[PDB]
C-alpha cells in the first residue's frame, strides 16, 4: 500500500493506492490506518475512480484537490553520519568520534507544522549563505519503534550555522520549512530490502540541473534498528514519529541552496518527492 | 497573578493566586489566560476558597487534588551559556566560542509528556552516569515572542552524554522526566527586574545536604530579550511556549543525581520547586 | 438523486447514487448535503465502486456494511386524516365527538389541520431494522405515508417513505393517548432512500402500496394515490412551523389511506414492506415488546 | 443540594447552593451531577465567594452573568388531570374518562430549545385567544425513572385550540416558549413529600395582580411514580428528562395571557419562576 493525502476546500483527504492500481479513500486518520495495516494489511475505506494519482505526483493540483505531507508526524528525528574549520575531541573530529562509537548521532527535527510535502516550498534561513538539502530514507515509527512504513524526507540543513559550532545545530535544523516529505509513505511490505535503495538527489536552477548524485542504501553502515533503539531509549515517542536515517549526499561548499531552487529527491520503490525552495527575508 | 494547576480525578483545574491570599478558579484554558492577563490585567473566574495552596506547596497531595506543571507547555526550549576532555574549535573549546560569539546556543529540550512538575518526578536516564539538575528562570511566550510570565525550570542534563561529543546533547537533554517546571508561573508584573533574583539550587540525599549553592541573575550576561530574538528567527513557536534561559550553578563530577534524592530549586518572587529524582534502570 | 446510509464499524456512512447510476460518497452530513443541493444541485463527494446499493436493498447487509436510515431527523412530525374519506353515516358508538360530529370529521372540514409530534432520531429505525408493537397493544397498525424532509425554513429538501406505526386500540380509547401510540422505541420507519426533490416531478401523483408478510403468506394488501390527498402539503407545513421552530432535517410525515382492518393487527416476526413510487421500497419486521 | 445555572461570556456555568447558604462551582455537567448525587450525595466543585444568588432570582441578570434554564433536558413530558362544548366518549367527557381510567394522559412537551427559564420570555402562540399557564411541580429523570430532584414547569397551553379539538393538543403545548421552568432544581432530598407543597400563580397586569391562586399538592390523586411508569413504558426516555405532572390551578376563559404579562409561580422548598410574555405576530 501507497498513502498519501490532499487537501480538499480547507479539510484533509487520506488516499490508498493499491499495487493494481485501484485507489481507497481512508475512513480512518492515516496514521491509526497504517498501525492497521501493521496488524492485518487491511485498509478501512471505499474505492475511488477518478482520483487521477498520477497527475497529482506529476503537477500537484487537480480539480479541487492538492497533493502535500501524508501525514502530520507529530514529532520528526534525526540520524547523522549512518554512512561511510571543524570541532574535534582530542584530533579526532566530533562527526568521525560518532561513525565509530557505540552510540550515534539522535537530534530533534521537527513538528508537524515545521514539515512540508510534494509540490511545497522548503526553507532556506535568513541568517545561512549555505544550506543544503539532505536526501534521506525515514521511517514512520509506532511508539514501540515498530516500523509502519518508509518515506523519503529532505532533512534542510544551515550547514554554515554547524560548520561554526555543533552547538548551533538545533538552529541549523528545527525551523519554518526546514523539513520535507513524500510524496506517498509505503508499507512495509512494499519495500523487501531497505538497505538496497537507490537514492538521486537533483538539484534544479533556472531548468538546469546544477547538482546531480545518488547512493545505495547498501553504503549504510549504522542500522534503522539501532537508530531507533537509541531514539526510544527513556523517550517515549508518540505513533506517527518519523525517524530519518541519514543522508550520504552532500554537495560542496559552493553548492548552497537559493530562491527558486526545485530540490527533486527519487528513492526506489516510493517515487519523486520534488520542492521548490524559498529564502527567507530577515 | 501567580497561576497554578492540579489534577483532580483525571482533569485539570487551573487556579491563579493575586496579590492578597484571594484565589481565583479559571473559566479559561491557563495559556490563554496569561495572554488575555498580559493584554489587560484581567482574569475570568470565580474567586474560590477551600483551596490550601500552601499546603500543596508542602504536601504535594490534599484531598483529592494534587499540584502538578502549571501548564502544558506545547513546546519547551533552552539556552545555554549565558552567565559568565571536551571539545574545541582551534584550540579554544566550542562552550567559551558560544559566549563570545553573536550568537546564542537555542536548542529544543521538551514536549508536555516528557514535562513535570512539583512533587513530580525527573528522571536520570538509564545509560548516564553522571546527570545533573540545572536551576534556571524560564519564561513563558506568546508566539510573538512576548513574555508572558515567569517560572523555575530545571533543565536536567546527563552531563556525560554531553562530554563524550556535542552530537549526543539532544540525547542527554531530551527524554521523559528530563525537564520540571513550576510549582507557579507568575506574570510580568510580578518580576520587577529579572536580572536581580536569587536561584539557588538544593540536593537532599538520605536526609542531608549533600550539595547547595546560589546565583543571582545579575550575573547573567546574555540578555533574555536576544534569547527570544534568536528562538523565533524563521522559528514559529506556538503560544505557551517556555524558553529556559541558562544555569550558573554548576555541581561537580561526585555530586551526580541518583534515585531517592530531592532535588529542591528556590527562585526569588517565584517559590520552590521539588522534584524527588528516579532512576531509570535497563 | 437519492440518498442512503449505512452502518460500518460503529460510525456512520452517506452515499448519494446519482441519475446516471454513479454512486457518491459524501464528504458531508446528509442533511447539510441535502441543503447544499436544495440550493444548487450539488454534492461533494469522490465517486465509489464496490458499494452494491442493490444488494443493501433486498438484502439489508453486505460484509461488515448495513443499511440504515438516511439520516438522523432531529424531529420527526405527522399530519393525520389528510386523504379523501367518505361521510360514513354511523359513527362508531365509542368514538370521541363534539355536538354529535366525531373529532377526526371535525378535524376534515376544519381550517386547522391536525399536527402532532411522532419521534426522535433514536425512535426511529431504517430498512431493515425492527419497528416495534408496544407491550400492552392488541392492535398496531402500520400507516404508510409519504413524508418530506424539511430545512427550518418549511423548504422541502426530498421525500422518502414513513411508515407512522400506530397503536390504533389505545388511540380508540381515548384521544388523550394519542402520544402514547404514537411515540416510542421503533415506533417509526423510514427510507430506505431520501430521494431529491427534482426527483418527484409531482407528489400529487404516486402510489403507495402497503404489504403485511405472515410465515411467507401475504397476510394484507392494499395501495392507494397520492392524487386522493386533500390535505396538501404547503397547508400540513404551514401549521407545523406557525410559531413552532423546527430544526434542519426535520420530516413530516403526510398521513395514511391505507387502514388495514380490526382483525389485521400487528404481531412478532410480521414483515411490513411499503412501496411508493419513484423512492423504492421499504421492509421492516416487526417486534412485539415482552413487559 | 439546589442547582441553578448562568450564562457568562457565552458559556454556560452551573452552580450548587447547599442549604447551609454555602455556594459550589460544579466540576460536571448539571445532569451528570444529578445522577451522581442520588447515588451518594457526592458532589465535586470547589465553594466560591461572590456569586450573589439572591440577587440574581431578583434581577436576572447581574454584571456579565445572567441566569437562565437550570439544565438543558433532553425531552420534555407532561401528564394531564391528576388533580380533582367539549369532547366526550359515550356522553362522558374525555378529561374524566382519563381521570378514572388505570392510564393516565402522558404527552411530549418540549425539546430543550423550546423550554425557557427564569427572567426569560415564553410565549402565546400567534393564532390563539386563550392561552393559560399550567403551574406545575415537575421531576427531573434518569433513564431508568428515578427521579434526580424537583423543579417548578410552566406548561404554557393554548386552551382555545385544546377545547377546538383534542386532536389540536400538540399544537397547544409545543412551540417556541411554550415551557418554562426553573429558577433551580432542587435534589430529592431537599423534598421530604412532593404531595404536601404549595402552588401558587400570579399573573401581573399593568401593575397589579390580574389573577392569583394556589393548591397544594395533597390534591394530587395520580401518584408521580405510576406517571413515570408510563412514561418509559417501552419508551426509553435520556438522562435530564423533564416530567411536568399536571396542574391544578385554571384560570377561567377572560384570563387569557397577552403582550407585557408576567407569570409569577412558587413552589415550596423550590422558590419562584418568572417569566415576561411575549405574544407572536403574524
Ligand atoms: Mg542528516
Ligand atoms: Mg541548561
Ligand atoms: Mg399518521
Ligand atoms: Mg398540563
Amino acid at each position: 500500500m501507497k498513502l498519501f493525502r490532499v487537501v480538499k476546500r480547507g479539510y484533509y483527504i487520506s488516499y490508498a493506492i493499491l499495487d493494481n492500481s485501484t485507489i481507497i479513500r481512508l475512513d480512518e486518520d492515516p496514521i491509526k490506518a497504517l498501525m492497521r495495516y501493521s496488524e492485518n494489511k487491511e485498509v478501512l475505506g471505499d474505492r475511488v475512480t477518478g482520483i487521477d494519482y498520477q497527475s497529482l505526483l506529476k503537477s500537484f493540483q487537480i480539480n479541487d484537490i492538492r497533493i502535500t505531507k501524508p501525514i502530520d508526524p507529530p514529532e520528526v528525528w534525526g540520524s547523522g553520519i549512518s554512512y561511510e574549520n571543524v570541532a574535534k575531541i582530542l584530533g579526532k573530529t566530533i562527526y568521525e568520534k560518532v561513525y565509530d562509537a557505540v552510540r550515534p548521532e539522535i537530534f530533534f527535527k521537527a513538528t508537524p507544522n515545521r514539515c512540508v510535502g510534494h509540490g511545497e516550498a522548503i526553507a532556506v534561513r535568513s541568517d545561512s549563505e549555505w544550506t543544503l538539502p539532505e536526501p534521506e530514507l525515514a521511517v514512520v515509527l509506532d511508539s514501540n519503534g515498530k516500523i509502519l512504513g518508509y518515506t523519503i524526507m529532505d532533512d534542510v540543513s544551515a550547514r554554515d550555522l554547524e560548520a561554526e559550532n555543533p552547538l548551533y545545530l538545533p538552529q541549523s535544523k528545527i525551523y519554518a520549512g526546514c523539513c520535507a516529505f513524500g510524496p506517498v509513505i509505503v508499507t512495509s511490505d512494499e519495500i523487501k530490502n531497505p538497505y538496497s535503495l537507490d537514492i538521486t538527489l537533483k538539484i534544479v536552477r533556472e531548468g538546469r540541473v546544477f547538482f546531480e548524485g545518488s547512493v545505495n542504501t547498501n553504503k549504510m553502515r549504522r542500522k534503522i534498528e539501532e537508530q531507533i533503539q537509541y531514539l526510544i531509549r527513556d523517550n517515549p515517542i508518540p505513533d506517527g514519529t518519523i525517524l530519518t536515517t541519514g543522508t550520504a549526499i552532500v554537495p560542496g561548499r559552493d553548492k548552497g541552496l537559493k530562491d527558486e531552487d526545485i530540490v527533486e529527491i527519487t528513492i526506489s520503490n516510493i517515487g519523486t518527492l520534488i520542492t521548490p525552495v524559498k529564502k527567507r527575508r530577515k
